[PDB]
């Protein structure tokens, strides 16, 4: 995350660290006591996941580690597209239980709306082109951005694709490398998934691209009640 600041140590609860023994590598959200939701392509073969964190070098007194029990990114998804439904839901192989560093953050009850301030977290770079990771997650607040700003500085980004647009116009606040699947939460409800970005991180006439969270509502609740079976939005 550049352009922001030190995250205060109790505003991220929800927020899980995705790492493997060589580090963190991404970002995920807490939203039930058994399941995670992140980034599609930040699945990877062996890793772990942190609740409770906040420093790296200091550790949280309620601190947990969790594996990934069961993981599910939609069937219908087509992977030589990395911004085609880049979603996954990740049921943990044991429940975890509210403490002072740790609590589930609800899906979105109501569609996202151009305009809103939102808050952007994560352990990824503090600085735009050269990578600076920090020891605790930073934090910074920008805009729900009209969709068109992204299709102008992305050819890339398809219309068809289920995304969100955020930043600020003129550049400096924006997540980068190692922030992917984070949460952004605009007016306090779980919006968006960190998904694609531009390097060096912050441009102008580059935003964030997140994952609409709020379309894929209803296939996470099927997938939670145990129809995992369910299909995600076209
Ligand atoms: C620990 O994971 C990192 C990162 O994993 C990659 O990126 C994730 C977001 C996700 O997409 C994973 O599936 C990816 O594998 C590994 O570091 C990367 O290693 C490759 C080659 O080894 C290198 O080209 C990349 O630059 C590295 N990081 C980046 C920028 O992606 C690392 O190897 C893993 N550690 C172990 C021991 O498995």
């Amino acid at each position: 995350v550049i352009g922001g600041n030190e995250c205060d140590i109790n505003e991220h609860r929800f927020l899980v660290a995705f790492f493997n023994t060589t580090g963190f590598f991404c970002g995920g959200t807490l939203i039930n006591p058994e399941w995670v939701v992140t980034a599609a392509h930040c699945d990877s073969t062996d890793f772990q996941m942190q609740l409770g964190v906040h420093s790296k070098k200091v550790l949280n007194e309620d601190e947990q580690t969790r594996n990934p029990k069961e993981k599910f990114i939609c069937p219908n998804k087509n992977n030589n597209e990395v911004l085609d439904k880049d979603i996954m839901l990740i049921k943990l192989d044991k429940p975890i239980s509210n403490s002072k560093h740790i609590a589930p953050l609800s899906l979105p009850s109501s569609p996202p709306s151009v305009g809103s301030v939102c808050r952007i977290m994560g352990w990824g770079s503090i600085t735009p082109v050269k990578e600076t990771f920090p020891d605790v997650p930073y934090c910074a607040n920008i805009n729900l951005l009209d969709h068109a700003v992204c299709q102008a500085g992305y050819p890339e980004l398809l219309a068809e694709y289920r995304t969100l647009c955020a930043g600020i116009v003129q550049g400096g606040k924006d997540t980068c490398g190692g922030d992917s699947g984070g949460p952004l939460i605009c007016n306090g409800q779980f919006q968006g998934i960190v998904s694609y970005g531009a390097h060096p991180c912050g441009q102008g006439p580059k935003p964030g691209i997140y994952t609409n969270v709020f379309d894929y509502t209803d296939w996470i609740q099927r997938n939670i009640a145990g129809n995992t079976d369910a299909t995600c939005p076209p």
